[PDB]
């Protein structure tokens, strides 16, 4: 039906309020769906863009579960599925969208939530729901480059795109060249691998692989894909094989592993990205930075380097022993078939 | 009987020989009870200190176990129950006092030993014996501040107390003020917690807790007290809770743990104590001191930092595993009830 196509409009202009109109459509957002910032001037807004729209999508007012947890993450904050706390927030939101059985209420829940939660988070939570519901199948989700270009492009272009779009009329607009080999000069021999590390393509492949094979997800059905463990091994293993190949093609040696975490990291990297959602830039890492014990009270991270080292020591032991031990105390054997998985 | 009250006289003036007379009494010691240095002129002494005594306590000459081990520790040496070797010495002396199963024989053994063994050690060994024998029970032991003030007071006062006591007649003596907040200036923010760290009260509580609940003794008796493991956890756990409270009341943050033993220790501490028994002062620790492998041949300490690290790694493993392993190889489960203990 149309509904499938109407959800795709949520991906349009993630930080523009949902009442501003996406593509050749606009949402008829109720007056109690406007945010506390915008609700007190709903009258002037609803009928700012009210004429110039071909379609007008109605939206039914429903109950809407408590969105406290989803809204705990700030709007101008970064996301990340690696951070323990974000995992609990996303997995909870995924659960909400997933838990609205009807495809019309999913549209209503979404439209409300969209302007209250972190764009990056919203995009993820929706993407996961759509991809793994039965009514929303074979639906072609817009490339995350197109919705979040800030994660894929030198920040320098943004003020050029703003200039070009404001000054020059449509049709006469010049294509904006995206800088390549821009993160480091030739003093850093690592800069040669820009065409691989910083290639849009491979970064998209990595992001998407983790979409379809998450490692944490309410319901152990979508996490439990056939041989996803072996997949995780192999896919990442092929990344380095391909990387090591490209290294040899740039007069470099094979990549050296992180033998031990106490020794400095020789190769720094300043990525030159500016998050328009966080309105900040991503921090760089300096040459010879050292790993340090984390205490990020807000993010719910309390981990020491020795914890990491302890995990490694134990995993090595299991691998050499040839078996692991489950919570229960039983032994499971790392055989030829399922061992790697 | 009197005997109970006569043992309390041993705690009086620990370094003054037992024949010098304690309170308004004096002991009538055999000549084979006199110490090797004083015995060859002994008679000239019994007479010299006989004066100003109301009572004379007789003491019968008994068998006396070998006091080789008790006498191994120097008289002018420090005594700590943490040092492996001292544990074996004290536990042996405790065994002697404990082994005399009548209150008269205990008095004789004590009177002999007192001037041959380390005062600090004697005090401990006696304290433990009296507190846990049947005939000597509910006896009020003199405060260890009163018997060993050197462990509780700035060394500066001692030469004032000596001056005051020698110059000024009794009755006209001014009370000696004990310096507070004397270990560090305001450049060290840690100095604010003097009223807790250096308070007489809390230091006495800690000392006494370890008196009644040692971790090393003989058999289970006098170590095997209900839930002493949980007690050890909780008591010490409350010390830090209370400390962390007092920190917040002095505009400081929560105490940071010793993550790892290889990194320097930022906070030094010079305690300003002078052991009158050792006739030396306690050493200080400088800022950014580093833990180093011990090789104290005398004390019987041959321990590497890695040994400590290895113990920690194993304990963590057990805690996560959820069970420990006994000497025999069997598994014991850290359940909700007895796990902590
Ligand atoms: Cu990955
Ligand atoms: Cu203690």
């Amino acid at each position: 039906m149309n509904y499938k196509k109407n959800l795709l409009l949520l991906y349009d202009r993630p930080r523009e309020p949902i009442f501003m109109g996406k593509g050749k459509s606009v949402f008829d957002v109720p007056d109690n769906y406007l945010t506390d910032r915008y609700r007190p001037i709903g009258p002037e807004i609803q009928n700012r863009f009210g004429e110039l729209a071909e379609e007008r999508i109605p939206v039914r007012s429903i109950a809407l579960p408590d969105l406290r947890i989803p809204m705990s993450l700030g709007r101008q904050e970064q996301f990340s599925l690696f951070i323990p706390r974000h995992r609990k927030i996303a997995a909870r939101l995924i659960d909400i969208f997933m838990g609205m059985r009807n495809i019309e209420e999913l549209q209503s829940c979404a439209v409300f939530a969209r302007d209250r939660i972190n764009p990056y988070l919203f995009n993820y939570a929706l993407s996961v729901a759509l991809l793994h519901r039965r009514d929303t199948k074979n639906l072609d989700l817009p490339s995350v480059v197109e919705v979040f270009p800030d994660k894929y492009v030198d920040s320098r272009v943004f003020e050029q795109i703003r200039e070009e779009a404001t000054v020059v009329p449509e049709g006469m607009r010049m294509p904006i060249v995206i800088p390549k080999d821009f993160t480091a000069s030739d003093l850093d021999e690592e800069h040669r691998l820009w065409y691989f590390r910083e290639d849009i393509g491979v970064n998209l492949h990595h992001w998407h692989w983790h979409l379809v094979y998450p490692f944490e997800a309410s319901n152990r059905a979508i996490v439990d894909k056939d041989r996803r463990g072996e997949l995780f091994y192999y896919m990442h293993s092929q990344l380095i094989a391909r990387y090591n190949f490209e290294r040899f093609c740039n007069r470099l040696q094979r990549v050296k592993r992180l033998n031990n975490l106490r020794e400095p990291i020789a190769e720094g990297y300043f990525p030159k990205l500016d998050s328009l959602v966080a309105s900040r830039t991503w921090p760089g890492r300096v040459d010879n930075a050292v790993i340090k014990d984390l205490n990020r009270e807000l993010d719910q991270i309390k981990q020491d380097v020795s914890d990491l080292e302890r995990w490694i020591d134990r995993i090595y032991e299991a691998v050499h022993q040839g078996y692991v031990v489950d919570e229960s105390g039983n032994r499971i054997f790392l055989d030829e078939e399922k061992g790697i998985d």
